[PDB]
C-alpha cells in the first residue's frame, strides 16, 4: 500500500469504493499474469462499462494501472509486450495488502 505513491491515493477513498476499484484492478493485473501471451488481456477500452463507471472517476485508480506498467493512449489503456511483469505483481501485491 502506503510503499507505493498511486495505491497511497487509492486508499484514500471510503471502504466500499476502494474494494470495488481494487477488486477490478487486480482483475486485471491477474487475467496477464495468469496468459502473459495474449494480447487481449493487455488492453482496455477506456469506454468499458467497468472502466468508466469504476476507476476513472476514483482517486488513485487509473495511477495504480500505470505503476503496473499500462499505458494511455486515445481510446486503450495498453500494457506493452515489453512491459515488467515483475514490476505488474509487485503492484498487484500492494494492492491486495490493502483490502
Amino acid at each position: 500500500g502506503s510503499a507505493s505513491p498511486a495505491v497511497a491515493e487509492l486508499c484514500q477513498n471510503t471502504p466500499e469504493t476502494f474494494l470495488e476499484a481494487s477488486k477490478l484492478l487486480l482483475t486485471y493485473a491477474d487475467a496477464i499474469l495468469r496468459n502473459p501471451n495474449d494480447e487481449a488481456a493487455r488492453s482496455i477500452r477506456i469506454g468499458n462499462t467497468a472502466f468508466s463507471t469504476r476507476l476513472l472517476p476514483v482517486r488513485g485508480a487509473v495511477e495504480c494501472l500505470f505503476e503496473m506498467g499500462f499505458e494511455e493512449g486515445e481510446t486503450h489503456l495498453i500494457f506493452p509486450k515489453k512491459a515488467s511483469v515483475e514490476q505488474l505483481q509487485k503492484i498487484r501485491d500492494l494492492i491486495a495488502i490493502e483490502r
